[PDB]
């Protein structure tokens, strides 16, 4: 169950988010990788933010080792983190994620927002009043760094992530452009389902990967409390009744039967191994719509500062 990217790659419709608070020990990301690989997961989703592709890294080493997989089974995404925006950061970023993960390349590297913070040691910079420090960056020539990470062979397809039509738009007009994004992974669910986005990257070749499939981890750093809880939603919960599934297998398969490669994040054997089973059943068209009717416009993820920054994707 691949889809094929516009540069000729593949990618796995469904792939394993690896990023958990700080407040879960580093050691549960190895763990919960080799379950994830364990349980079919050969698309597997990290990013210089995560403070984890070395353990990503080992996990996926070790299951090379124990022969449940090659090197060529796996499909592993890192993302450039915003503080290396800068078109000469963008190389030794990469080659730092994959001396991290001890990784010859990466499937897929990712702008991991189009919000460039200013280059340093934190992944966070702040100011002496304590605000987080934005940087300009013309992002054509972060592109540029990131095609020619994909040349230089260190990773096998490039995207972005976090980008609006716009945004999208201005790379894909780029004077001289090389390679198109094969992707834009970006937050969808069924409270906020990017129908419109979907549409456009379909149109151009571009694959929508969805991450808060499930509703996010609703952690409380961006995260409103009072948020509707995407799980517990009514019409989500009579069709896992109806289809004998559960909520999670419900959002995770509307995504793949609209055409999204969808992520799934959890650090619970069980719920990891439920997660696969997504393949094993169908929605009706009808059972579609009546999803597609969900959409509130709501983004889980709020930042009050960043709301401000003048590439905030959300207008
Ligand atoms: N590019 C970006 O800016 C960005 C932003 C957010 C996420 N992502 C990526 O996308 C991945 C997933 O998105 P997400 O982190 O927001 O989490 P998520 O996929 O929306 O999952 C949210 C919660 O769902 C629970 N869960 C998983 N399977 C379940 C099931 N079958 N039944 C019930 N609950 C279930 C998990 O709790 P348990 O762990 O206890 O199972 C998890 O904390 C992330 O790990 C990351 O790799 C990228
Ligand atoms: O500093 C940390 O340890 C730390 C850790 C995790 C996340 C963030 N924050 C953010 C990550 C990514 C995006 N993003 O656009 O992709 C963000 C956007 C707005 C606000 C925060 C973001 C910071
Ligand atoms: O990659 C992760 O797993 C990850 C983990 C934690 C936080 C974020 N944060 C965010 C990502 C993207 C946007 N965003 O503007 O699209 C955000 C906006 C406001 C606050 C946080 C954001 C991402």
């Amino acid at each position: 169950q691949c889809v094929k990217l516009n540069d000729g790659h593949f990618m796995p419709v469904l792939g394993f988010g690896t990023y958990a608070p700080p407040e879960v020990p580093r050691s549960k990301a190895l763990e919960v990788t080799k379950l994830a690989i364990e349980a079919g997961f050969r698309h597997i989703d990290s990013a210089h933010l995560y403070n984890n592709e070395e353990q990503v890294g080992l996990a996926i080493r070790s299951k090379i080792a124990d022969g449940s997989v090659k090197r060529e089974d796996i499909f592993y995404t890192s993302k450039l983190w915003s503080t290396f925006h800068r078109p000469e950061l963008v190389r030794p970023a990469l080659e730092n994620s994959l001396k991290k993960a001890q990784l010859d390349y990466v499937d897929l590297y990712l702008i991991h927002s189009p919000m460039s913070l200013k280059p340093g040691e934190e992944l966070s910079p702040t100011d002496e009043n304590g605000k987080v420090i934005f940087d300009i960056v013309d992002l054509c020539t972060t592109w540029e760094a990131m095609e020619k990470c994909k040349d230089a062979g260190l990773a096998k397809s490039i995207g972005v992530s976090n980008f609006n039509r716009r945004q999208l738009e201005m790379i894909l007009n780029k004077p001289g452009l090389k390679y198109k994004p094969v992707c834009n992974q970006v937050e969808c669910h069924p409270y906020f389902n990017r129908s419109k986005l979907l549409d456009f990257c379909k149109s151009k070749d571009i694959v929508l990967v969805a991450y808060s499939a499930l509703g996010s981890q609703r952690d409380k750093r961006w995260v409103d409390p009072n948020s509707p809880v995407l799980l517990e939603d009514p019409v989500l919960c009579a069709l896992a009744k109806k289809h004998k599934r559960t909520p999670a297998l419900i959002a995770l398969r509307y995504q793949l039967q609209r055409g999204v490669v969808v992520l799934a994040k959890s650090y619970n054997e069980q719920r990891i191994r439920q997660n696969v089973q997504v393949f094993e059943f169908q929605l009706t068209a009808e059972d579609m719509k009546a999803i597609d009717g969900l959409d509130r416009n709501l983004h889980y993820f709020n930042s009050d500062s960043f709301a401000s920054h003048p590439n905030y994707p959300y207008s």
